[PDB]
């Protein structure tokens, strides 16, 4: 039978799926981890033991124990977002969408979800992958991995909470991949993980760190590289906020074993409701618990990481979307709403400054000020406004994108930068925020090809074209077709550094993506904090 799998860690059964007036077999909810509860809260994760029988693979697992956005209730724009299942500790599955009939050895694609690392699910309506394994004929594999204090909890030294353990989670996964994809009929000498945002960070994570380098072949980072400033903290502040967490659920504090085990008492809501306290400053795009620069994932700091070529040569396809702070300030700072067109006074940009560089003194203050102000037209609300979407945007994705994409560069086998800038016509945010992050998964998924979801035809268009490069990448390290007559996406390279748009209107390549602000952002701005 196709819906039948024999793996080593026991038979599943899939179910059979319709896509597209067509159809493909789905097998969702594997189990690759050991449940993660109890005793084992914030340990490293335990390979499934294996089972008799059959495993009913037809339904969705639960997903992982994280904040809920609640923000807008009853918004799909924001809830789209949220667990659409219940959620569990016990939330270490997997789930494979394969082509029908069943492939001998095909292209395989991990996706790794991002959500600050404080949540996500790889269950949500947008990361389906039946639209990507039938259009493109992948086995489309998506992971899920502990999030929160849940999955990064750090107390450096003790193994009972040693911090990274969601990282663990997903290099857990890709060794189950790498291990019985083949009798799913992937090849697992051809795997390539990609993920958005912490999804992105995390496949950098993977490319850094040596244990997790031999298990997968190439790799796409969206909206997220392993060096943003919100993607990791050393193990003092890991420590520290460790600590504090305790103190908020009046814990005993003498010593690990006596924090820990009382954290492992608590009920993970408990733990939920009072994960924000612990951020060191005021601040937005900061999350409470991250991965962590521990001498063992990371061996050493990741910027030495990426100056020596410590790192897994190989070919990566990656990039940015046009507006990638807009959420985070309709969010947390002063002076945005979902329902106005958020013109931003002189005060407000202020506060929006000291918000999104919270670790920068009053020179740094002002030297980001300056650099993004229009001395010509400073009262001007709607350049205030876009002011503060870029500072964001610059501070937190693309500036260090653009620093991690010149590093490797130099030591990798090929790199393919893109500049994603089409707002979906059917979006449900308000204009202000433009080309949104997050808002270029659905492209990349295929949602534009089901008519019922209300996109132009030049969108559906949009949409094949980026699962081809995507997909066609992953099968041959170029996302480019051999012998196409359609315009070629230009590798980037350390001399002229090319990259090309992704939007509706005709390919253009362009070059030197915000090299003006990355300037400021990677190399001013750091030397005058540490002078400073
Ligand atoms: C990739 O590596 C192969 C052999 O290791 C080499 O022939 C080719 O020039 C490399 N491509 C790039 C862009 O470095
Ligand atoms: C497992 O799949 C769903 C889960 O609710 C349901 O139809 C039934 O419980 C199971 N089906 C089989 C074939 O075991």
């Amino acid at each position: 039978s196709e819906l039948l799998v024999n793996t080593k860690s026991g038979k599943v059964m899939g179910t059979r799926v319709p896509v597209l007036s067509s159809h493909i077999s789905a097998f969702l909810g594997i189990p690759f981890a050991e449940p993660p509860v109890g005793n084992m809260r914030f340990r490293r994760p335990e390979p499934k033991k294996p089972w008799s029988g059959v495993w009913n693979a037809s339904t969705y697992p639960n997903n992982c124990q994280q904040y809920v956005d609640e923000q807008f209730p009853g918004f799909s724009g924001s809830e789209m977002w949220n667990p659409n299942r219940e959620m569990s500790e016990d939330c270490l599955y997997l789930n494979i969408w394969v082509p029908s009939p069943r492939p001998k050895s095909t292209t395989v694609m991990v996706w790794i979800y991002g959500g600050g690392f404080y949540s996500g699910s790889s269950t949500l309506d947008v990361y389906n992958g039946k639209y990507l394994a039938y259009t493109e004929e992948v086995v489309l594999v998506s992971l899920s991995y502990r999030v929160g204090a849940f999955g990064f909890l750090a107390l450096h030294g003790s193994q009972e909470a040693p911090g990274n353990v969601g990282l663990l989670d997903q290099r857990m996964a890709l060794q189950w991949v790498h291990d019985n994809i083949q009798f799913f009929g992937g090849d697992p000498k051809t795997v390539t993980i990609f993920g958005e945002s912490a999804g992105g960070a995390s496949v950098g994570m993977h490319i850094l760190s040596p244990g997790s380098r031999d298990l997968f072949r190439r790799a796409i980072l969206q909206s997220g590289s392993p060096n943003c400033p919100w993607a990791s903290v050393s193990v003092a502040e890991g420590r520290r906020r460790a600590v504090e967490l305790g103190r908020n659920l009046n814990c005993n504090l003498n010593s690990d074993e006596e924090l820990i085990h009382c954290l492992r008492e608590k009920k993970p809501q408990e733990l939920i409701d009072v994960e924000w306290n612990v951020l060191p400053f005021d601040s937005i795009f900061r999350f409470s618990f991250v991965p962590v620069i521990d001498g063992e994932f990371f061996p050493t700091s990741l910027e030495s990481m990426l100056n020596s070529g410590n790192f897994k040569k190989t070919q990566i396809l990656l990039g940015v979307n046009k507006d990638e702070g807009s959420f985070f300030l309709l969010y947390g700072a002063p002076g945005f709403s979902k329902d106005s067109e958020s013109k931003i006074s002189r005060e407000d940009f202020m506060s929006g400054v000291k918000l999104s560089v919270p670790h920068a003194n009053d020179l740094g203050l002002d030297a980001v000020t300056l650099q993004y102000t229009d001395w010509m037209d400073d009262n001007n609300g709607i350049k205030n406004r876009d002011g503060l979407d870029d500072i964001v945007g610059d501070h937190n994705v693309i500036c260090p994108l653009m620093h991690f994409v010149n590093k490797y560069t130099k030591f990798g086998n090929g790199t393919y930068l893109y500049f994603f800038n089409h707002r979906a016509s059917n979006l449900v945010w308000p204009e202000w925020m433009g080309v949104i992050h997050g808002y270029e998964i659905e492209f990349v998924f295929g949602l534009p090809l089901v008519k019922e979801l209300n996109y132009t035809a030049e969108e559906e268009a949009l949409s094949r074209r980026i699962m081809h490069y995507w997909a066609t990448f992953a099968k041959t390290g170029n996302p480019n077709e051999p012998h196409s007559q359609e315009s070629k996406w230009p590798l980037f390279t350390t001399k002229e550094q090319k990259f090309i748009d992704l939007n509706t209107e005709p390919m253009k390549v362009h070059q030197r993506l915000r090299v003006q602000m990355c300037v400021f952002w990677n190399q001013f701005l750091p030397k005058l904090l540490n002078a400073t």
